DNA sequence: AATAAGCGAAGTGGG
DNA sequence: TCCCACTTCCGCTTA
């Protein structure tokens, strides 16, 4: 299946939840969640891996912090934001 | 307090 | 066997 990371920088290509998710600097990678918004997004990732439970934004994030260390994607010290690794925007 | 963002041991999937 | 890539649960911290 597909990787968390792959599934937000689709998203963020095809603008199909715009109002969930966009990028805040596209050139570097930084982009930034809905405050309001990012639920249905959560939602979103929660059905298209098959998971036994409902997914929430919290959830979610949770598994954005351990791509941390190997460098896919880092919390940036703004409001729900986050930027990906040059490496994942080259591919 | 109420609300929200952010942080970081065991269970599940598919190798 | 034992790592992958999360998921789920729980408790805590800061604003
Ligand atoms: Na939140």
């Amino acid at each position: 299946k597909i990787r968390l990371y792959q599934f937000l920088l689709d998203l963020l290509r095809s603008g199909d939840m715009k109002d969930s998710i966009w990028w805040v600097d596209k050139d570097k990678g930084t982009f930034q969640f809905s405050s309001k918004h990012k639920e249905a997004l959560a939602h979103r990732w929660g059905i298209q891996k098959g998971n036994r439970k409902k997914m929430t934004y919290q959830k979610m994030a949770r598994a954005l912090r351990n791509y941390g260390k190997t460098g896919e994607v880092k919390k940036v010290k703004k409001k729900l934001t986050y930027q990906f690794s040059g490496e994942v925007l080259g591919r």
